[PDB]
């Protein structure tokens, strides 16, 4: 097999294909193990689940199949695109048997053993892409990456299972055994989905109207009026203008919400106290706690106020290197939702205000705020948008109901998605005892298994359109000198992303 | 081009035609100019956009098309309609150029002078038609009517721009240059919508079942019951009849609400303090908070509360001459939907009661009201009436998501609604120097323009086929004398409409 | 005639279309003049030449044809282009008489008097365009603009003429006559060139 | 806002004709298009005379004139890994946009625009 990266565009559809060098361990010694959460976790970390010997291969980042440079020819250029088709490839396939004795590793190539494939293409399998895992393939063409191991979870009951959990073995599934010069192929057909949206609206549900010409329509515009040294209730009514615009009868809605607390880029702002889970928002399931993370989409903030951002409310992606657990926020990339502020509500304030109360002449009008809200007719909204580093697509669960299944991690929801592709080094048993033995074999030869993967994916494109008279506004790399080129490799050969880049640059009109 | 009013009812189909006469000015002196909210306007109502020099046409509402009769012909025998198709036609063009000269207007025919047309096919400029303004083609076919000016906003930071504002220039499209004895002409086909629900229901949905059979199923009818000389926690369970109507088991829910402040029509009853935007229901979208209106449909009010409605919950119309700003009750006509009571909550009410705790021995059960309810599965709802007076249709914002997009002043949502049509006078400069100058011409003649206008509407009816015995609600003029008849020219020669009519008139079963 | 301005986008080429209203006074007064430099003029400064009656239409601006959002398009996007053919129109012509008398300006149409156009297709008339003149169709489509007047030089010697300088009558050349309601039309092609370089270089 | 072409002077020899204030050397330019008002004269004197007239009527014309060119494209193709740079419209809020009206209807061009911002190698 031979080797393919680049990026083909044609008409309205860009190909991208990428081919990386892997390398699949053996996992487990080859077993299969329940596993679960500690006796000490809280409620809402408890789990139950498998641990299996299998890998899989995880191409679900664009930045698996778009260098920089073609997102942004992808995001400078169009309005919309979306998946069409893939085809996936293993080639090259080499199993390697190493030899630790008396300090010394030797490595050998055993042209005989295989590695087993198969893709769960029914979806039999508890379907583990979608998570946001690492483990895809790099970005960069060069570095070499090491397969995941395979894993999923079940229904739990603190630390343990119950009846309806449900025990998967991956060998009850035909697959492939390939050996070096053996190739595996599959191809993809994804099902109609629509275009992700790769604009900004340039306009805001709140104005939409022509600012010269009055409406028909009349608004309450006054309760009461002078009368002799005081006042007395009157209604009154407005035809609303340019200058009560805020008064005037619309027919659209924000999209819906769910609030989420502010913190700020500027450490002071932020009250000195623990509350990343006290004050968090979250969904509440079967008696555990989630964190709602990155949840609806809604705009990181309003006009002017960049440095705060949703508490759980966006995308936050490490910058390279950075570590684990409890880095400080110069170690992450913190994505902002802005371009949908036209549409969606902001994620850390209300929706807005309902009537609480019946007025009268006792009684004053009561209002409250709302801080969830629910989908209601006449709302539009905008989904959050999708990054170079971010994910592409998630299942849909199966379930009898759904509503506007896109993930909110963002990207494209898919009833049918990629199928998990699944790898395992064949175990091969070390010297037999020469007397006959029942017990299962424990003694197998050390042995790893690299080779490439190549994953071509044909996308649609939606060609901007634009209408608009003034030039707008485009991702560019900076002009000014610069130690280190944005998207390069340093001096030591490390690859790096130095920003988040969403596909919102390009305007239209609501 | 001939005159062409009259409407057409054949089989399911009625097809309205109208034909006005309409003047264009010379709108901003033939510039482009940015406009901005005042320096002063509170957060709420700034706004950046532009006005241009252009008309345009609109008829988007169904007085435009529809007599008071034809009207009544409609919503007396349909239980549903809807656009089908139009053609638009511009003829009889005439430009004339004044000369205000020495005191003296002399006003002269200009055959040679051109206005320009274009529709906006592609949906390419800001769609400010659904908004409701005013200028549409008044519903008196022998009143001449100004074409209104295009102008639209875009993004703005208080009264600022922003990078992502656009600026749309329409000369920048291909357009018709019409002269004397020129018409323009193009047709248009509706996309398939859902048919307008032009009749009442006559079942509640809290009224479904047999009255005359009990349910098989159980509820909980009681949680303590006498011991001795003082109650014991016990649970019973009764099976719901008609005598316990409200318990029983349902399939449906009521559809969704955003509550709404209560006002009345007698003038007492209200509150002596200025609450109209203090207690005023709104939506909060990028720091700016604008009114809710009439926004989800909701029942104007509960039985026998004909004398209140929510504060910008309804439709309200001006009477024949009512001003702008702040005119008495007496001056406009409130809509009422209270006809959608039967499965959409009332405006002015809670949605219903959710338990907020868990009782116990010690803690005794609690709920709150529910003043904001998104849409749930099981629900249903009536969307919001149309009008004789009242707009047709709204071009739904092009979104990723919405969300049953029946535009919330009543009416039909076209992803494709009727293009937008753009006309003006073209510039004809006045006498110039006779040594070049690169500046661009300032002394222009002055002109305007004048033609007539048809615009022809094919509808689709659903004709009532009621099986109800008894007879059955009619729009019906009054029998008794007046000075003058509704619907008709006063001494004057004024045309007024002197009171709202919907569509809901014939009823429905559930 | 209709009003076009838009930009096509196809494949490999972009088709730019630009529409303007004019206006053309009459220049000299229907008269050909002898022009030259001043008397005190340095020699750097002296010229000779002729202005005429006529006027003449220049869109050699980038900016006559490509809206700032056309041209973030085309230079974004692209390593060269190049200029492939041409059509030019006129039309709705309006011919407007104009009476001072009395202190009242009355201005009228005359759908009877002609206007005269004609291409130098032949080059046989001294080339002004090319050196950057303002008089260009403006950038905006919605201004109008004033069709300037042409004039050229010849030899000079000091202010004066020189037996080589030559004269151009343009009255000399066929041109359609053209009334309210004749529309002038024609249509170009260039010639091979080579494509602009929209492009920097990344290397040294 | 700058030059298209320019003719190549018509000379024995030239040494790349790139018109220095930049754009596109033709022999063969796109044609001088030369208008005039034909003269009415005014009001004749009833007793001939050999004189040329010099009474006219006063007199403009005015119309549209649209140019249409196609353009030949050279489509980017960059190999490179990195992001390139590219015109782009400012973010920040401003009182006026680049390139419109501003409250008084003049265009404006704020800045020139060259071509070159993509880049290649030698």
């Amino acid at each position: 097999g031979n080797w393919h990266c680049d990026s083909t565009w044609m008409g309205d559809r860009v190909i991208t294909t990428s081919t990386r060098t892997w390398a699949l361990p053996t996992y487990n010694n080859h077993l299969y193990k329940q596993i679960s959460s500690q006796s000490g976790a809280s409620n809402d970390n408890h789990y139950f689940g498998y641990s299996t010997p299998w890998g899989y291969f995880d191409f679900n980042r664009f930045h698996c199949h778009f260098s920089p440079r073609d997102w942004q020819r992808l995001i400078n250029n169009n309005w919309g695109f979306r998946p069409k088709r893939l085809n996936f490839k293993l080639f090259n396939i080499q199993v390697k048997e190493v030899t630790q004795n008396d300090g010394t590793t030797t490595i050998a190539n055993n042209c005989t053993s295989t590695v087993q494939v198969f893709t769960d293409s029914e979806y039999q399998l508890p379907y583990v892409l979608g998570s946001a895992h690492q483990g895809c393939l790099p970005p960069f063409p060069a570095d070499v990456f090491m397969v995941p191991q395979y894993g999923y979870l079940t229904l739990n009951n603190g630390s343990q299972a119950v009846g309806r959990s449900s025990f998967y073995c991956l060998e009850y599934f035909p697959s492939q055994m390939l050996r070096t010069g053996n190739n595996f192929t599959f191809s993809y057909t994804f099902e109609d989905v629509p275009f992700h949206s790769s604009y900004a609206h340039s306009q805001s549900l709140d104005r939409l109207m022509n600012p010269l010409i009055d409406q028909y329509l009349y608004y309450l515009s006054r309760t009461n009026t002078p009368s002799g040294t005081t006042t007395q209730s009157r209604l009154q009514f407005s035809q609303a203008g340019a200058s009560d615009i805020r008064d005037q009868s619309r027919n659209w809605l924000p999209g819906p919400c769910y609030r989420q607390q502010r913190v700020s880029k500027t450490s002071a702002d932020n009250n000195n106290s623990e509350y990343s889970w006290t004050g968090a928002t979250k969904y509440h399931l079967n008696g555990r706690d989630s964190l709602v993370n990155p949840g609806p989409a809604m705009a990181s903030h309003k006009d002017d106020e960049e440095k705060f951002f949703p508490q759980s409310g966006v995308l936050i992606f490490g910058k390279q290197g950075s570590e684990k657990t409890n880095v400080d926020i110069e170690k992450v990339m913190i994505t902002d939702e802005e371009e949908i502020r036209t549409t969606n509500p902001v994620a850390t304030e209300q929706y807005g205000s309902v009537s609480t109360n019946l007025q009268r002449g006792n009684r004053q009008a009561a209002t409250a705020d709302v801080n969830t809200q629910g989908v209601l007719p006449g709302m539009v909204w905008q989904d959050r948008d999708v990054y170079l580093q971010g994910p592409i697509w998630a299942k849909i669960p199966h379930t009898d109901g759904h509503f506007h299944p896109s993930p909110l991690m963002g990207g494209f929801g898919l009833k049918h998605p990629p199928p998990q592709i699944l790898i395992k080094n064949t175990p091969v048993p070390a010297n037999p005892s020469t007397t006959f033995s029942a017990a299962k074999f424990a003694s197998f030869i050390t042995q790893y298994s690299t080779g490439q993967v190549s994953v071509e994916i044909e996308w649609e494109l939606q060609k901007e359109n634009s209408k608009r008279w003034n030039p707008e506004i485009q991702y560019t790399s900076n002009y000014n000198k610069s130690v280190n080129v944005d998207f390069t490799v340093d001096t030591n050969g490390v690859y790096s992303e130095p920003r988040p880049i969403g596909t919102r640059y390009l305007t239209r009109n609501l």
